[PDB]
């Protein structure tokens, strides 16, 4: 209701009696330190605490604790340690939340420690009060909800300050970089439309999906399987043809460059704008060298170590590098598996009305939905498994823990979300062989074909499925009911301020928004080259996220401790290797499954005329269906108006008529070393100007530097005066 | 003789007059400042400069001056700015230099401006005495002489402390850059020997050398120029095949993988030895943002803009931009001219003995010294050039114009050095064509052809000619030379201490040092694949360098100011950058001349046996003499012992017995797809080494953080206390 309290310690109430002795002596170790109250709850029992006037200085001096001076140049207020101050209540209540968990956490006895062991169950500060009300004391957090949190301001600068000032410089900063990479996502989401839209217009004069697309000549491809489908027309697949064209010309390339150096910019921007929020916020960069509190686990193995009698967790990180390797191949066979059902699915299908008539969105569905249910399962497997691998190898203190925790995390993350989409894009169709001579996995399956028009538009497919449908659609879903459905089921199993704040889902942390974000950068400039509109979809996803999680910041989790961050941590270094790789994965992408060299190539050295006409019949090889391996020809062949006798491919391969039939052709090895010299030619010159952007623009804005000097200057000519 | 004279005014001894008086004006605007000492020499006349004591507080307080206390936890005396001294001398002579020159260029009027007006000829500090002598008074120049700067202490470390000690952190710095260089050298070179002894051992078992040394085998070559010379049999470069055998092979690919990851290495060791430095000598890196010192031209400038009436510079540096690309130009013109002087030469010999009997090396021999005195004049004046071209573009500071001239001398001189290497190493004789259809540089010359034997073997005679007589021999006699000859004839055209350092020649900077060393790192790891030993003979150039710097800085030039570095600076930038480089050189060295891909690609494709059997016959493609283009056949045919019906060359072109005769082959294909693979596979590999060595390797060694985290709690305790 009506008071000052600053911290909120639980207890389950009632070896047990043992347990809450323990309890009773953390208190009294802290008496002189914090002045708490009691309150005999009825449900379990919660206890009171406060912070008085005189220990504020005593703790706040520990540290070095900045506050905002008289002198004020240019309306700055000055931040200094300890110069004057005055009214005894300039402290914010986050603060003095800091302060409190520091006088809890510094102790003796420590918070963590009897947290763990479950004497106390829960430990947490206050909200300033109810975010809606009918005419409420105008708190901050009304002022975040009704300006920041609310879903009707989605258009606006969201108020970073009042962020960092409620919840602290570690929220402020992540909402602080997801604000900046919208804003980033804005150009780029308006330059891949255009890019979209010039594909759109050209798509009408592409000679390659012209010929395609003619109904006048009669092109008969091979079956993409032995028994279960049969010769088909190069015109069924006009439309996909045309498609795939938006999706791979010039203006793709462009963007693939222009993204690159967006990402360039956009890592030098968000280092800027940290600066600039360090300048504001706080620049005190000196800190203790991991001597501040060191983990309890730790500290027990330690004690145990020298009871008996570093380098000494070498059987903790082969067992964590054994449990990755495992989980990289089970991830591995779960995507062989995945191979294998489609197969299994599309021959049962087809020997079976509608269903052969939708055998290919049948199959293609049910084994997109199968796969992300599966790595949904495998995303909260591993993410407890990597849990439990930090636990084990015991890291000294908890920013270590945090560190690899957050690096395996993320590793496993990166290794389910992307793990199809490389598949789909390098390995899919490219290891079968020729007509005559299939490769079988197990000598009982066919392994894979691309659909007709190529693997480009299955990647497509496949990347939009997943920035919409889970990344925009199920993932946000999940993330609004998941809190809802824990709050109903406690339920199914006037009120003072800490009890509703106990009701209150605990804060996690910022490791899940920080990893959904870093995924999602990686959609986006990882594959781009193949795909425009990815930083339109994200730039969606962004602008539905920040009022997301501002509002479950405001409105369902507690508050949080709001300890002190000056940098996002980890994450930008993840950024930077994403982005280095970026460049190799679009150069492969380009080259590879682009089909955008093969046509140059064509029309540079094989097109004799100098245009673009008879390239499909370039990349088509014949082979003759009497070649088939006796069980590989097809099961009822069609006969639509003849007989095949000869069904075309694309494999760079000489002709039946000729002595070296189905061999290599040159034109295969001068295509591949044309995609090798484009691939070294894309990364030599894209890492280039990625590092030219990077050595322009400073990391440090001036203006920052000059005020810095500035306030410096006035500080020293103040405590000299 | 015997005072405390900390620096030595002169000038010129006598519009005249006026000039006269500009030179009376700054002593007696630094009468309170400094107490000088005139005196009436009989040549040129020369002022004495003395600093008193309660002087040297006011100016070391200006700045943060650390001075070693009393105190010294594990035997390290304390450095604070100001606590407590006494004697009234423990300020070192250098120390005292650098306060003297401080007071100087901080004068408003600058020595500086005064310098450049010409009032002032000369201005220097003293050394500490006669570095050899009988009975001397044991001064540390004669102790640096004795144990540092002799040639016959060459094996032993060098005092490096005493050397920042007497001419400073600058000094300092570099020399203790190039003895980690050597350090660093030493197991390289090592390795290198290794390799080179295991292709010597190897070199008789290989088999595409003895098939090219049969002689029992009769395999005729087409002519390597149109009428000069005629047919010549493979096996006449025998020697040529065997020699290079010992610098291709994969110990070869081996040594430029451990190359790579030795300069990644040594990065890494020099980074934490200049920060063990740092914490040794100085950490004090708060320094002013550029507002300490203006340029005096950089000031007139301004003047002359604000009396009319950033950014104005745009003339300036589109000048800079031109004259650059113009140096360039001549640069590569030069080349042209040299590559044109061996075809003219080599054909006007052979018409002439003797000369026809030597024409290879006579030809070779004086193309390569023409080029070497060519570039030599070349780097001079480039260097001036580039001097002109930082002027004109005005920088603001003294720092940023030698960071900007830096650049500009060390791109030139990467220029210069490194063009007819990358010629001959890649573009030498790959741009011809087929014996039946050459290509003509201005219509009138054949271009080049590679020697036989290819021309990896002219790549590493022109690496040992260029890092044995013209970096080791030509530049170090040079070196030796140059100060003597100035010294001479200054003379053709006791003492006081004044008189005798006026008599030595004026410092010139760290600059052409570092250019040197520069320039040798990148000869070590950008040519290190298809040359071992590079490193070896780097070692003894440094091994002879070491104690000829030493030598210079002690005896010949004049006592530097001693001002004060804790970073190379620009070199660690450059050298970053040409390791970054070295890694995609080596790979086109190894995929394009030398010679590795082809054997791979024939063993494991087109070997059929198994093993390197019949490589040569399959690199050699046969061209029917009677398909030359009427007038280049050979003038006179030899007919040893037969009529010349085939030659054979090697381009990978398909037989005049077929129909596609003198064509690209698909083998062409095949392995310039697999030259670009390894390219792209070795490239990216190597990158990740890197990296990875970057990663693992702490920049700052945990011993020094701990150090400083002690020393500060204790000078905190001590300050409270
Ligand atoms: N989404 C999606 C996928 C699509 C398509 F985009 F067209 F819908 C096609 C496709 O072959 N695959 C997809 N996910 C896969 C996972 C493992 C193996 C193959 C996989
Ligand atoms: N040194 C040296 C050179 C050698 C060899 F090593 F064999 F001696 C061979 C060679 O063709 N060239 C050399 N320097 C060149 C500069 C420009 C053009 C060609 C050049
Ligand atoms: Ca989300
Ligand atoms: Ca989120
Ligand atoms: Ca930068
Ligand atoms: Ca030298
Ligand atoms: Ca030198
Ligand atoms: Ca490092």
């Amino acid at each position: 209701m009506d008071y000052h309290e600053d911290d909120k310690r639980f207890r389950r109430e009632e070896l047990c009696r043992e347990a809450e002795f323990l309890k009773l002596k953390m208190p009294t170790k802290k008496v002189y330190h914090i002045s708490e109250t009691r309150g005999l709850l009825k449900t379990i029992n919660s206890v009171l605490q406060k912070i008085t006037d005189p220990i504020q200085p005593k703790v706040a001096e520990h540290r070095p604790q900045t506050t905002k001076r008289l002198s004020y140049p240019f309306s700055r207020e000055k931040q200094h340690l300890f110069d004057l101050t005055d009214r005894d209540s300039f402290f914010d209540s986050k603060t003095r939340s800091t302060i409190v968990y520091e006088i809890l956490k510094r102790t003796t006895c420590g918070i963590t420690s009897l947290l763990a062991n479950g004497v106390y169950s829960a430990a947490y500060p206050l909200h300033d009060g109810d975010y809606e009300g009918d005419n409420v004391e105008f708190n901050d957090r009304k002022l975040l909800y009704e300006e920041w949190a609310s879903y009707g301001v989605f258009y606006k600068y969201q108020p970073i300050d009042l962020v960092r000032k409620y919840f602290g410089e570690k929220v402020g900063l992540y909402f602080a970089w997801l604000g900046a990479y919208t804003q980033m996502l804005i150009p780029a989401s308006i330059v891949g439309v255009i890019v979209f839209l010039y594909g759109c217009a050209t798509v009408d004069e592409n000679i390659p999906s012209m010929e395609m697309c003619d109904q006048r000549y009669n092109i008969t491809m091979c079956p993409l399987c032995d028994k279960t489908c049969s010769y088909w027309k190069m015109s069924s697949a006009c439309a996909t043809a045309r498609a795939s064209h938006l999706f791979d010309n010039p203006a793709t390339v462009f963007f693939s460059v222009f993204m690159a150096l967006w990402a360039a910019t956009f890592m030098e921007h968000w280092k800027r704008k940290q600066m600039r929020l360090n300048y504001r916020w706080d620049l005190t960069g000196f800190e203790e060298e991991e001597e501040a509190v060191k983990d309890h686990p730790r500290a027990e193995y330690e004690a145990r170590v020298l009871e008996k009698s570093w380098r000494d967790r070498f059987p903790a990180y082969f067992t964590n590098l054994v449990s990755i390797i495992f989980m990289i191949a089970v991830t591995f066979a779960i995507v062989l598996g995945v191979i294998i059902y489609r197969i299994s699915t599309a021959a049962a299908l087809a020997m079976n009305p509608s269903v052969r008539s939708n055998i290919r969105v049948t199959v293609t569905a049910t084994a997109v939905i199968i796969n992300l249910v599966v790595i949904i399962l495998l995303d909260e497997v591993y993410g407890c498994i990597a849990r439990w691998l930090t636990k084990i190898e015991v890291p000294k203190t908890e920013k270590s823990f945090e560190e690899r925790l957050t690096f395996k995390a993320f590793l496993l993350k990166f290794v389910n979300s992307y793990t199809p989409i490389f598949y789909v894009a390098f390995f899919k169709g490219r290891f079968v062989g020729r007509p005559g001579d299939y490769v079988y996995i197990f000598r009982s399956f066919r392994m894979e074909e691309c659909a007709p028009g190529g693997c480009l538009m299955e990647l497509c497919i496949q990347l939009s499925i997943i920035m919409l449908g889970k990344q925009l659609i199920q993932n946000n879903l999940f993330e609004i009911g998941i809190p809802k459905m824990k709050k109903f089921i406690r339920y199914l199993k006037r009120k003072q301020r800490y009890e509703v704040d106990f009701n209150l889902e605990p804060f996690a942390g910022l490791t899940p928004e920080y990893m959904e974000m870093i995924i999602q950068f990686g959609f986006v400039t990882l594959f781009v080259a193949s795909f425009p509109l990815a930083p339109l979809f994200a730039l969606l996803n962004n602008i539905i996220e920040i009022r997301l999680d501002a509002k479950k910041f405001v409105t369902e989790l507690r508050r949080p401790v709001a300890i002190r961050a000056k940098d996002i941590g980890i994450w930008y270094n993840i950024l930077r290797g994403v982005g280095k790789l970026a460049v190799i994965i679009n150069a492969f992408v380009i080259s590879f499954t682009s089909d955008f060299i093969p046509r140059l190539v064509y029309l540079y050295m094989y097109s004799q005329n100098g245009t673009m006409h008879g390239f499909v019949n370039h990349t088509l090889s014949s082979f003759n269906v009497s070649d088939f391996q006796n069980g590989t020809a097809p099961n009822d062949p069609l006969d639509l108006g003849y007989e095949v006798q000869i069904c075309r491919y694309k494999d760079y391969r000489e002709p039946p008529w000729s002595e070296h039939k189905y061999d290599i052709s040159k034109d295969f090895w001068a295509v591949l070393a044309a995609r090798l010299a484009f691939v070294i030619v894309f990364q030599n010159l894209v890492m280039f100007m990625s590092d030219f952007v990077d050595w322009v623009i400073p990391d440090i804005p001036k203006d920052i530097s000059q005020q810095i000097h500035k306030e410096k200057v006035l500080m020293v000519e103040l405590f000299m005066r």
